[PDB]
Order: structure tokens, then C-alpha cells, then sequence
């Protein structure tokens, strides 16, 4: 067996960085992206791609089925995310809250349901979600992101307790300001380390969590933020 | 000044207990419930009541409008609320969970804040769960969306602090609004369930001037159940 | 039942405010302070005072013995604190770290040891420590305070678990900027509520925690800080 | 010669998780310097092609000797890993004032003391990592390990202040918080309390230390990472 990694929202940013690093580590990769970039990248990394939505159970099933048809196993699932509603806290509509849940919570839950049967058969698996350093120290800048990634942390803990005995782990990586988007001086200066994080630094964190050496870590939320957040 | 409290899901359990205690404290009370029990309780307490859904903006607006027509202010809002394997919960179930345990607080908050802004004074207290940050399989949608509620609460608190409008959550452990099991009771270091009245007392404190410098907090009332500092 | 409260470091600041409020609530009061202020306050409130140190075994035992001789019970212990070492984080010497521990940790622990026997006989008791809102979001401004109050929280949890079955509770109140000291504009403006807290607000939180209504609360750390800290 | 030979100091590195960390860092390519109160420290350092001092992780003098010998030999300190011995255990009110002070030396100043001594080299380097082996019980404390939990919660707050103070100089500090690890004898009761139904390996703690000592983890600072098989309850 070559080990296998599926990456949802893997066509750009932190998803793409994670897919590249996991391929470099030696995983066969399967990528889902609503852009064409996902399939180009999977091609370049020698793996497979599906072009579809991380909100669609059917695109997801196609991705999972193709990965199992080809390699017969799924060792790692990495879930990255899009961008959800941003507005003043009482102005976000009920509809927008629902859309935020789709973007930032069910984007991780939906594919988790579909990969777990393989991981149960294997008695081995890792699921890593890209969350946000603001989950427990939320800001008005990113209200639906923080709300639903806090909820994702609770989901992650219930999941971790439910599947621990089957050697299946789930952890979240909580990035601060990352150079996947343009920097501002105010934001950069607000980080004690006085720089944005590299998308490759997030990918390195994913790589660790996907390795045998991290096997005893489950249910955790690891902030990778140059010291930005205040809580121990 | 006769101060005013609105209680959503105040027909039974911790909502009813909160409504009774706030009435005893001297607040005028307006109560929403879907069963009808909220109206019967309001009448007993000398207040007003609406029977409707805490997921419906129209029934909520009716409660708010009637309260402001009667007493001209809203000092306090208390939001109270109504098991499956973690991967078996459907997308539809998660969305329903969010309506039930997250938007139940958010929807009435939007409608009371204007009065609170005019008053330069207001308190919103949400009844959450001690399982929010230490969740278990027993209360999955509740815990997930109450963790989300905490993050909402902090953004809200930051947004409205300068206008003297505060939001806090009370996080109950095992409370006597339901029957005990011995395993549950024994898991609590205090070796007893909490009283609905003890939750209501914590609500009362958070509705008082003495608590005015508390905002954005999640206060566990659980007999020592949860493990975290 | 005439209930009884002991307050350590109760001569001024949040300690004195707590003693005044608990007297107003109807408690008999006993006060320890290194200042003459403690005794003047106790005498006013019809209670008893010892002039002495919350680091001295002899002074504390005297306090406790005189309280039990007078009223036969101890229902509430409130521990306020003085001021400990403040310096750049690596310049604080081993000796200063040990002094900080005495000032901010052992100040609470020492009296707790001495009042628990009465509380056990009573099958009822409450201990409330005045801590700091910076305990888990520490600031270089108050390094020994934050370090030892974070320590205090873990002590408080072990205590709460050990004595819960005997109906003896311990909780900590974590103030932000309080008007026991003069404001600075920068500090005041950093608080979302745009004001310092009142000592009377801290005392009201102490009052609630000493009440029957709070009887199901134990092991907790309650921030009273106008929204200053960032963590949920 | 064409690539920097990075250097790691391990305190209490003679056995258990400290020795595991030493071994792994050496395997990663670090030159290792080990302090241990037993001869185990030096023997292990010999095996790993490094240096060792026999002495106490509570003694400024012995720590200064290791640091000096390290800088004398390799000219730099890139990584400091602080493990710990064992402190007082007793019912919570039975721990004497003296036992609390001893606990502080064992679980808090064991990290602080060497941190003070390695930071100047790290500042000259504009690069450094300090990793303390703490405990999963720090914020979910148990009556089993009272001084450990108290002072490791304290260590977290120290760590955050340190991290804010030195972040601009690219010097980071993080804590690894192990649960039940196979460095000590196992019991069934403890094993079955862990959701993963096994103890952690010392090698899994060392793997976490290795990651945190690597360039990949450079944007992580001030954190407490629990490695506990899901034992602790908090998100």
C-alpha cells in the first residue's frame, strides 16, 4: 500500500498547499475543487481530481468512489474552505447563517461521513480540517467563520471520542493571517511575529498531523498564528 | 422605573423558572412558548404572553411589539431552548439544530436591541449547556451550536459594549427539569442535580446592576461536572 | 443561622469592598489586613480584625480562632491579594518567582486549609478568591500575578472536586481594570465597555457567589472585565 | 560545513520522554547536549555523538556549565527541550507550603532557568525554539498530580508572556502536554480511560517535539498541544 489522501477545496490556497505537501510526503492524492485548478493540480501531482462542490453530497461520493476504485483505501482527509458571509453581527440574515453553516461546518462533516467506512475497515485514519485562529477569540471581521468553526471544534471532539477506539483521529488546524491572500501592514504588525504565516507552514502542520508520529493526537485545535491570539 | 423582561421558551423548565424568579425580583414579564404554557404562566405572574414559535420572526415581533406597547421598554431578554450518532445526523438535522439552539437566541436579540440602544441599557442572557466546550454524544446538536453561540455572544458583546448592552450565557449541567439516573447523578462531584431555581438565581444575578461589568461570558452551573478550569 | 465571613487582605480595594458588601448582606465579618484599615473597617461593621500578614501562619490561625470563638462557624472565606513582582519575563529572579507564589497562590491556599475543618463540620462552605482577568490571557504587565493565578485555577478545580461531596465550594472572580486604581486613557479605551469596573461590582459578584442561589457553582473562574479579554 | 549544524539542548534528558526527544532530535540531524542527574545522560549523549553533563536541572551552576560547553563546542543553541522529574503528590490541602515551593522548582523553574541561559544565543541568531514537556492535566487537573497541574498551568502563562516578548526576534516557545505515556509502568484502569484504548509512546511525544523543532512549525508560538489519545474533555 501507498497511502491515500483526499483534499476537499484543494484547488487553491491552503487546500492546494496541503495537497502539494502530502504528495511530496508520498501520499497518492485525490482533489475536489469547484474550480478547474483542482484537476490541473491533481494531474500535476500524479493523482486524481473531481470538479464539483464541497457542498454537494453527490460530487463528494464521486470523489470517494473514484479514490476507492483506484487505490482501495483512504488514509487522510483534509478539508479546506471557501469564504462565507461577513457583515455586522445582527445584520447577518437567517439565510446567511444557514449558508455559513454549509460553508464552514458541513464542508467538513459531509466528506467525513463518506470516508469513515474505509477508515473503519482499515482501523486507521486521519481527518484534518482547516479552521480559523479566531474560532474561540472571534472578531467582527469573520463572524460566520468563527461561529461555525467553534461548532466544528465540538463536532470534532464528539467525533474523536466516537471513533478513537477504531484508531481514527480528527484534528483542526487554526490559521492566523496566512499569505494565501494579500497582506496589509496593520494586520502584519498586529502579529507578535510581525509576518504573515506561509501557506507552506499550514501545509507542514497538516503533514505532521497526517504522519504516524502524530497518531496519539486527536480532538485538538492547534493554532498556527504567529502568536496573534491571546489565550493560552 | 418598572423594568421589563422578555423570556423565550418560558413555558417550562429553565425558562419558566427564570420567568418566575424575574417576576419575584420585580420585573414585568412577557413570555413566549409554542405549547401555550407560557401564556398561562404569564397570566399567573401578572405579565403578558404569546403562543407561537421562537423560530418565527412574526410571532417574535408580536411579543416584542406587545411588550413595548404595554411597558415602553425591554431591559432583559432570556432565551431558553427546546440524541443520534455523530455521523448519522443528516444535513437537514444539522440545519434544524442550528435553528433550535443558535437562531433561537439570535432572532429575538435582533428585535430587542433597538429598545436597548434607546435606553442605553440592556442584558441578554442565553441558556446554553455545560457540554458546549466538553461535548458528548448525548447532546450533539445542542453542544455544537451552543459552542457556536458562545462565539456569537463574544462578537455581540464587543459590538454593543459601548452602548451598555451586555450578553452572557448560563451553562447548566444536570438539572432537575428532567428525572435523574444514578450514573448521571454520581458523575457530578456535588452528587446531586442542580435545581431549576439555581439556574434561575444565576439568571437573576446576571439581570441585576451588580453584574453590569460582566459581558461575553459563559458561566457553568454544573456542580463541578465539567473538567476544565 | 447567623452566617460568618472571613476576608483576607480586606483593608482596602476589592477586599474591603467585599467585606462591606457581605456585612450589608447580613454576614458577621472578620478581617485580616497588614494595614490598620482592616481593623477600623471590622470595628465599624461590628466584627473583628487582625492586623497582620496573609503570609503568616500565626496571624491567619489567630484570625480563624478568634472568628470561631466569637460566632462558632465560618461560612465564607474571601481571599483578596496584595501586589507581587512585575519585571521583564526573564529578569524575574527565582526568588521573585517564589515571592510571587506566596503573594498570589499561597495567600489563598493557606487560609483555605484552616477554614475547611469548620466547613466540613457544617457540611457547607464557600471560598472565593480574587484572581485576575489576565490569568489565561496574560500580559507582560503582571507576570507573577498571571502565572500564579493560572496555578490558582488548577488548585481551585482539584479543591472543588475533592470537597464537592461535602457541599464546600470554591470559585474565583477574575477582575479586569477596576477603579481601585486610577485609570489611564489607553487602558480605559481598551475595555469594550469603555470604563473601569467598580469595586462594588466585584463585591456584588462575590455576594452572589456567597449566596444560596449560587450553590451549584463550583470550580469556576468568572471574568468580570467589561469585555476586555478575547476568549469565549 | 555548507549547511548549519543545528544544536539542541535537552534538560532531564537521561530517561523517559527527555531521552526519547534527545534520540529523535539526533536522528533529525541535531547535535545534542544532555543534562541528567544520572550517568544515563552522558552515556546517551556519547551514543548520539553529542555532549552531556551530569547534574541537576534545579541548579543554575550545572545548567550554566552545559550551556557554556555547548556554545564552546558548536557556537549556537537552536533548540531547548525541558523535561521534568516528579513532584509532590498528596491530598490537596495536605501539600505543605514547602511541597508547593518544591513543586514550583520541579515543574516551573525547570523550564524558566535554562530559558534564561539560552535566549542570548537565540537573540544573536535571530532564531530559536524552546519546548517544554508539560501535562495534559494542566487545565483539567486531577487530584492524582496536584503540583504538576498547578505549575504547568503556571508554565502556560509564562510561555505566553515569553512568546509575546520574543516573537519579533523569531524565538518561539511551546508546550507539549502528554497524557498517559509508556515512559512509566502502565495500569489497565488508566489504559481503558483513554478513548484510543492505549498509552502513548515516548516516541510519539518525541515526534511532536521534532515537529515543533522543525522549520515547518515556525509560525506556532505560545501554544499548549495535548497529546493524549483523546483523554482530556475540552475542545
Amino acid at each position: 500500500i501507498q497511502k491515500v489522501a483526499i483534499i476537499t477545496a484543494g484547488g487553491s490556497g491552503m487546500g492546494a498547499a496541503s495537497a502539494r505537501r502530502l504528495a511530496q510526503d508520498g501520499f497518492a492524492v485525490a482533489i475536489l475543487s469547484s474550480s478547474g485548478k483542482g484537476e490541473a493540480l491533481a494531474k500535476e501531482l500524479g493523482g486524481i481530481g473531481v470538479t464539483g462542490s464541497n457542498q454537494s453530497n453527490d460530487d463528494l461520493q464521486k470523489l470517494v468512489d473514484q479514490t476507492l476504485e483506484k487505490w482501495g483505501r483512504i488514509d487522510v482527509l483534509v478539508n479546506s474552505a471557501g469564504h462565507g458571509p461577513r457583515a455586522p453581527i445582527l445584520e447577518i440574515t437567517d439565510e446567511d447563517w444557514h449558508k455559513g453553516m454549509d460553508t464552514y461546518f458541513l464542508n467538513a462533516v459531509r466528506p467525513a461521513r463518506l470516508v469513515v467506512p474505509a477508515m473503519q475497515k482499515q482501523k486507521s485514519g486521519v481527518i484534518i480540517n482547516i479552521s480559523t485562529a479566531w474560532a474561540f477569540e472571534p472578531s467582527a471581521m469573520f463572524p460566520t467563520s468563527a461561529v461555525f468553526r467553534a461548532g466544528l471544534a465540538s463536532f470534532t471532539k464528539i467525533f474523536a471520542d466516537t471513533y478513537a477506539a477504531e484508531n481514527i483521529r480528527m484534528n483542526n488546524v487554526l490559521p492566523g493571517w496566512i499569505d494565501s491572500l494579500p497582506t496589509t501592514e496593520e494586520r502584519r504588525e498586529s502579529v507578535p511575529m510581525q509576518r504573515y504565516g506561509k501557506s507552506e507552514e499550514i501545509a507542514a502542520t497538516v503533514s505532521f498531523l497526517a504522519s504516524d508520529g502524530a497518531a496519539y493526537i486527536t480532538g485538538q485545535n492547534l493554532r498556527v498564528d504567529g502568536g496573534l491570539t491571546r489565550s493560552v
